[PDB]
């Protein structure tokens, strides 16, 4: 059938497409410059359709003279969410990002990143002679590869789209798993820092050239940037502001924080990854005693990088994944049965307290009572299955 | 917030659940019996809600005396689709399955499975003294881990649900990737065959005990089975026929075959996996010349087992994955541009012929014309973007 032929051919051509949209940041050593180089491409959606490609070429070199770590080839995987602050009248961008290194199979500088670190970002820009400045502030938590920042245009209206400045506006906050610690150039250059340079080519339009110094200034990690843009088209997608601001309709920041809180219950040592030991501990606390081999089988089924642990993005993938309605309903049934330890059909305050304390939460009886109250539609002091379903929905 | 607490706790409890629903068939050597053992659990959905668990314990030993391969620990991953033949009046089950071995990181008997092999299945059963028989016929294609069979109840009405007999009713058709060939017990026992025994425990209900001989009889692979079921409840989920027949609403058999046809265009040697060399060949034919390292990066992004190639289930996952509407639209735009080699906005018969011949299809001009005709709504002899969109939708 001609329709059969079109389908099978279309699938093949689309498969080529899915394979070659490499979204990752590919890093390799630049031994001559005692640093690293990277290349990657960003796909900016165009309002009302189409994509604007931005080809990135990157080089980093240390600012100071102490030895640094030069890596084997690897990549960073980035998930970014852009949003707006409803009360902010200035031109602005709120950003949440998670970045994790991978691609390799299983000190001083590192130690500076074990907790939450305040960030300042300053950019001075000139695009086609339009001068502008951006200031940003927020925090990074490398344990999770997490960045949270807000940026403001301090010169009025930004003359380019905010998404085009994301990559310019601190790869030292990437999570490198334990087996790749010796490949983390960025933290190895700290505190003295590194210079990051890029050229960014917007296809069929102009380019940005950037130079940044990234370093500690006391206890703050500061990214100070100069940007020059040339050859842009006045009514192209960049100077003409034709790019979409955010992706429809990425899972909410709130939901991410809820998942992070949940993840923390498993990651007992706060190292940003769940091990078989940690998963066993949680399961034991709730009365289930799988063997070490069974725990490893469990983790493997969701361990996308084969490092044998579950990191936060891997946990998010597992939790974000599409379930058939029947399956979602049964998963909620099963969760109810975990809470309802005596199997009588009602979750009591005692039972709730037991589950939360065993997971490792610290709640008073009064806090547990308030949780029951929020769910207890019929006022009997316990949470039945219908009430539980509404709470989880 | 109490709602925040419920969410975060619910997520944790559901995460435990997602981790521990190990669906895979876990295999290990049974050195004393010169064979293998396996254990796994099947979740049968109950009509109107709930799941009926079926705990499987399995042992296999060779029928003949020639040496066999005893494996390191590993697993099989199974995707099954059940359907009904609209013209079949007998109680019946149509089954499509894909089974692939994994879990290990990177002769005579094997050779018997390089092409499509006809299968006969015969079962004689006794459940709570209800005697019944099943006959099945179809084909297996181990290159893809693929089985296609139809089964009939030859004694009238089947006294148990068809899904409960699936695992009973030829693991020699599993795909073992090249790096795991020395761990394939099942093919190593051929042609003389193996005995497969199981006990299957249906929670809160009875059990099946099975014994099967699996072997070649001439050029047909035959699975001859005796099944005894005891301790079933008359109005339980099994004898009471309370189990759902098929999963809502798995991607169609037709669509799978279309994807298989597409996959075959890449898998030039017909070995059931796409290598970097093969992907490069296809991309080259269409005018794109990525380096070997780039091809490896491409494959890695979708290579879920880290073997460095893409097998058919991995291809299906890649193609089945949820895309945002904007992304789906842009992927179709991009595919149009591949077909429209001269960029004039119209795909000509010449251009279509070029794409299909380069992918490795063999079509006459008349067949290409018929494809254009099916898509060419406005009768100008070419396919414009709107026409292409309707064809791909
Ligand atoms: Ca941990
Ligand atoms: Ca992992
Ligand atoms: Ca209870
Ligand atoms: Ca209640
Ligand atoms: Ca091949
Ligand atoms: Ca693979
Ligand atoms: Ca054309
Ligand atoms: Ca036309």
């Amino acid at each position: 059938s001609s329709r059969r032929k079109w389908n099978k051919t279309g699938h093949a051509v689309r498969a080529i497409g899915r394979l070659s949209s490499l979204e990752n940041v590919y890093i390799k050593a630049d031994k001559q410059k005692n640093g690293i180089k990277a290349n990657f491409k960003i796909r900016h959606n165009i309002e009302d359709g189409g994509v604007q490609l931005a080809y990135h070429y990157q080089q980093n070199t240390p600012i100071g003279d102490g030895p640094v770590l030069l890596p084997d080839n690897h990549y960073l995987s980035v998930q970014s969410k852009l949003s707006k602050d409803p009360n902010e009248k200035r031109d602005h961008m709120v950003l949440l990002e998670f970045v994790t290194a991978a691609g390799i199979t299983l000190s001083k500088g590192e130690e500076l990143f074990t907790g939450v670190v305040p960030i300042l970002v300053e950019l001075d820009g000139d695009v086609n002679g339009h001068k502008f400045s951006v200031s940003g502030e927020g925090e990074g938590d490398a344990t999770y590869g997490k960045l949270t920042l807000k940026f403001i245009c301090t010169t009025g209206k930004l003359p380019v789209p905010w998404p085009t400045l994301v990559t310019t506006l601190v790869q030292c906050f990437s999570r490198y798993p334990d087996h790749m610690k010796q490949h983390d150039f960025f933290k190895s250059a700290m505190p003295e820092g590194y210079i990051q340079e890029r050229t960014i080519f917007f296809k069929d339009d102009g380019n940005y050239k950037t130079r940044a110094e990234v370093k500690f200034e006391g206890d703050t990690l500061v990214n100070r940037i100069e940007l020059k843009g040339i050859d842009f088209k006045e009514d192209g997608n960049i100077l003409g502001h034709k790019l979409e601001y955010n992706t429809r309709d990425q899972l909410t920041e709130e939901q991410i924080a809820e998942f992070k809180e949940a993840f923390s219950l498993f990651d007992k040592d706060g190292d940003g990854t769940i091990t078989t030991k940690e998963l066993g501990t949680v399961m034991r606390s709730l009365g289930q005693n799988p063997t070490e081999a069974e725990l490893q089988d469990m983790i493997n089924e969701v361990d996308a990088d084969g490092d044998g642990t579950i990191d936060f993005p891997e946990f998010l993938t597992m939790m974000a994944r599409k379930m058939k309605d029947t399956d979602s309903e049964e998963e909620i049934r099963e969760a109810f049965r975990v809470f309802d330890k005596d199997g009588n059909g009602y979750i009591s305050a005692a039972e709730l307290r037991h589950v939360m304390t065993n997971l490792g939460e610290k709640l008073t009886d009064e806090e547990v009572d308030e949780m029951i109250r929020e769910a207890d539609i019929d006022g009997d002091g316990q949470v039945n299955y219908e009430e539980f379903v509404q709470m989880m929905t």
